[PDB]
């Protein structure tokens, strides 16, 4: 490829790996998103929160797709598994999972640094700082805070209804 | 002596900078309740944004009597700032509590400061501490106590404290 | 530990916290040298006002490095700050060259963080520290180092020490 | 009290006789206010003045009152007199009742001046300098003027006519 | 007496009356300092421009206690307003230093009247003169102490005194 320069066969893999995991997590968010709106739940604040979630991830994804064709490297997608949960619980239990699977999508993020840094490609590692930091350990805190918070408006009743009406 | 020094004592002085150190203390005390209040497991912003704004009051009164000593030719003598003895403040109401008491304690020293400066007839002295630390400080006073008392009434813990950290914010 | 905490190291987290107080005591010692330009012996507000928006900046730093750490779910442990050096700061070269070295310092404490965080694996703290470190210690230790030599040249006393503090403000 | 500092009992209770005697005054003010509005009288201009005294008396006494409750002392409202008349002669008595009813009051505050000095209570010294000097003396001596003015332009008949409209 | 006047002293009276007077004095002294400096072999404007405003001031400081004597029901009885100690102020500093001892003078009385004030259990008295003495004499004074400091360093004569009348104006 004509751009390519100073990028590895190995990072190449590891960004189309992160692109699947991206899609993935925009797809669980997807299935929180719509569980929190059934008729039986009717939480609309964290339905809210989860459909900008998968939002969010779907344009990281695309943010990896971008990278890879500027260093001239090939996009591989492959298929997004099904959300491992199709009915998340109570908004707690869906907030938690949610932070594992923010802790999943990070450490693969370390991963591929690692990959980045011992092939000597200084500009991956910067793009991965400006995802994994730059706003990582804030989106992580964020629904650590909101965990925290649930636990503490009472996990479940009148406090999960003032919690959904405070995220909304 | 100084050149704009006139009727001024020694010992307003050194009260002052006493003043000046315990002002700097409480100000970093604040900063230490708000600072908690943003850790991961508490998470009261509303708490958080009210220590951190006492925090800056506290330093800009620090900051009054800094321009006053020097403004009576004394000098600003600083001294370390010693950090809060206790930094796991617990719950929003034993901050709150521990606040209360700080801000009785910041205006007991202002109240000795009042009566050295009584005996010493440095009406200035007086006056400075009449036209910015009563009005406002009988103020911050009353709005903690008010605050320490709606809390406990919304509960001081789980929902209440939730809806209060809410109100603050 | 803390549920948000990833890969953040025991050291980091004390160096984090020597580095808050490093900020905090940098910003009194500012705090120190903006009154002193204050005294009705001095009057050179321009220096005033440079040292007086040093002192509120490095609080500001020290608060970056206060939210970091409650980032990684360390925890913020205050220590006392400790009083400056001195209390007269001489002449305003000699206050220039204190900042100086001043800003030395702090900065040789963030990069002995930046070793430590980079023999941890800590990607995002040596991002962060490398930020601090680089993208504005070549904007205020230069700053610093152009008003020396700008102040050696216009006079470092008399006439051109009151056009330097003029071009300050 | 969780808020009290530094705040005697006698303070307390001497704070307390000021919110009647405030609230006394504004009484009267309101007395003098609609005499002044019967159709044998009609003099408009000294019942505005009349009428916006005993608003401004009403909000001296408030101001006692949330001084009490900022300094954690209780409040204690007491009967409030009748007026000592109900018929104020002319214009010219009125306003002479006015300034006695104006130094009767002022009296008193300094009353609890010297209470406030005698319990070294220097910020409730310093409240009271801003109701009995700050603007207590631009008062009296705007009822003094008054009463000057009137004694000139003659206090009966016209002048008492033309006094009238410039109040108004 | 007067119907009006309620608990004020005669010797309050009096002094009242001797600070009207000094502070005429003050005014006209200072409008001597303004008018030298605007000599055609003197020609400093920045100055000229500061002693005319502080001769406004100080008229207008008169008026206040004009004022206030008719508050209490007092009489103004006004005094013959005395010549200014000289017609040709000299220096820029030597103006300034005449100027800081006139002021130092005038604060003086306030001061002696404030003990009477207070001797005569006059609150709303010394609450206005605590008020003139303390609240912005404490401006005054120090403005005067630090113009001349500034003027010491930037050099009391030639070229400094230029810069400093430049940036009086
Ligand atoms: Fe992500
Ligand atoms: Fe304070
Ligand atoms: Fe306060
Ligand atoms: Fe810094
Ligand atoms: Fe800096
Ligand atoms: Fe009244
Ligand atoms: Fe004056
Ligand atoms: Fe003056």
């Amino acid at each position: 490829s004509q751009v390519r320069q100073n990028y590895h066969e190995d990072c190449e893999a590891s960004i189309n790996k992160q692109i699947n995991m991206e899609l993935y997590a925009s797809y669980v968010y997807l299935s929180m998103a719509y569980y929190f709106e059934r008729d039986d739940v009717c939480l609309p604040g964290f339905a809210k929160f989860f459909k900008e979630s998968s939002d969010e991830e779907r344009e990281h994804a695309q943010t990896f797709m971008k990278y890879q064709n500027c260093r001239g490297g090939r996009i591989v997608l492959q298929q997004i598994a099904a959300p491992s949960m199709r009915e998340w619980g109570t908004g707690l239990e869906a907030l938690q999972a949610a932070l594992d699977l923010e802790k999943q999508v990070n450490q693969s993020l370390l991963e591929l640094h690692s990959t980045a840094s011992g092939n000597n490609d200084p500009c991956l590692t910067k793009l991965l700082e400006d995802e994994y930091c730059e706003e990582q350990c804030d989106s992580i805190k964020k629904i650590g805070c909101m965990i925290t918070k649930l636990k503490r408006c009472g996990p479940t009743g009148l406090g999960e209804c003032m919690f959904d009406k405070e995220l909304n």
